[PDB]
């Protein structure tokens, strides 16, 4: 279009696939936390990807693959399937799925695992997306495009008093910054 650039960590270098990264809360917003598999609600397997109310923990690595592949650069509009680098042993996968539309989950909640136990229930189908509609320095937003009716929506934030459950906002939210997790190759 106007037209897709490469997606950068913003420690200056284009961002890659099967590469482990972290996502910080940009520049202190608000008040910024990291993300991980966190504790929220109760027992059947934690699906809730949490954002931290504390900055000491950058959470868990984040693998942006167009998933059943290997590729070199992630340009702003190219699909992908994202997942953490280690699942709590008991949810099925670490892939992020969006549980939907009712039941006191109340937005499409960020979900790891293949079935549900507890709140909400049926995880929507779809491939993710991302990147800034940004201005002076740094990086920005990630997006989801559904299988059924989603000409895709943003991912804002919902809280619930446990931490901060990610979700699909109506407007857009989250200035996001990327920190490769290190490595060679």
């Amino acid at each position: 279009k106007n037209d897709a650039e490469p997606v950068i960590d913003t420690d200056g270098n284009p961002l890659l696939h099967r590469g482990k990264y972290y996502i910080m809360p940009s520049n202190w917003g608000p008040p910024g936390g990291g993300l991980r598999l966190g504790k929220t609600r109760n027992l059947n397997c934690p699906v809730t990807v949490l954002q931290d109310y504390n900055e000491a923990i950058n959470g868990l690595p984040v693998k942006f693959n167009i998933r059943e592949i290997l590729p070199r650069t992630i340009f702003t509009d190219t699909e992908l399937n994202i997942e953490f680098t280690e699942k709590p042993n008991c949810a099925e996968n670490r892939a992020w799925s969006l549980f939907k539309g009712d039941d006191r989950g109340h937005k499409a909640r960020v979900g790891i695992g293949g079935s549900n136990g507890h709140p909400g229930g049926e995880m929507l189908r779809g491939g993710f997306y991302g990147e800034q509609h940004g201005l002076r320095n740094g990086t920005y937003k990630l997006v989801f495009c559904r299988d059924g009716s989603s000409t895709c929506l943003d991912v804002g934030r919902y809280g619930n008093r446990e931490g901060r459950r990610l979700g699909l906002s109506e407007a857009g939210e989250l200035g996001v910054g990327f920190e490769k997790a290190g490595g060679g190759n």
